[PDB]
């Protein structure tokens, strides 16, 4: 099979979960400010951005970033590291975790998959409890 | 009161400046290439790292280490001890000092002050970065 899709001009534009989840596997640093991880150039490629959503004890779910057009929360530093901002569409202040217990829960949102952000057909790729963060 | 500070964790990540320059207060050796001392393991751990900085006899100052991801300068050697490695970001030398009257500053931030990723504006520096002045000492008073 093909590790991406590729639309009708031959454009990676999305892939399977599995592949999306795999690279986002390793993680360098989280902390309520983003995370910190190297993301290969070409799964870069097919991601419109991400979503952020604090989930709580209860199951409900909180987006922060949550319209489709706040999607943009990553950018790479000078070394090619890639941070994911959770302060960037938080009023630029750091995720609040009210009890260790709650749920960071981010999401990869690929280009085949891109004023709300419910229905956005989305990938898990982070999901860390407050205590297991920085 | 408690000695240090506590995130949402519980975890220690910072302190009053008077038990972080308390826990540095005995240097075994002071260079030009850095410092070897002892420090308690509970210290440690609430440090991001140390900012070094030359100052002349004016006042004016020189950041060495100036980057929010360059405060990485101490390690443990064989010893236990621990150093603060002032050649690492120094373009691997030891530290010129001009006149032996300017001194040698070093601080510690801690954890809960630290610099994690660069402002929303793009600015790496440290400038503005709250730290703990650790070691000062001039040019006569380091090997």
């Amino acid at each position: 099979g093909s590790r991406f899709h590729y639309d009708r001009n031959n454009i990676a534009v999305g892939a399977d979960e599995s592949v999306v989840k795999e690279a986002h596997r390793e993680v360098i640093n989280s902390s309520t400010e983003g995370l910190l991880l190297n993301i290969d150039k070409d799964i870069r490629k097919i991601l419109s951005g991400y979503i952020v959503e604090i989930e709580d004890t209860e199951g409900l779910k909180e987006v922060i970033n949550d319209r489709y057009d706040m999607l943009n929360i990553s950018s790479l530093r000078q070394d090619g590291k890639t941070f994911i901002d959770f302060k960037k569409y938080n009023d630029k202040l750091p995720l609040y975790i009210s009890n260790p217990n709650y749920k960071v829960n981010v999401y990869a949102v690929t280009k085949e998959n891109t004023t709300s952000t419910n229905g956005i057909k989305k990938i898990l790729i982070f999901s860390k409890k407050g205590y297991e963060i920085g």
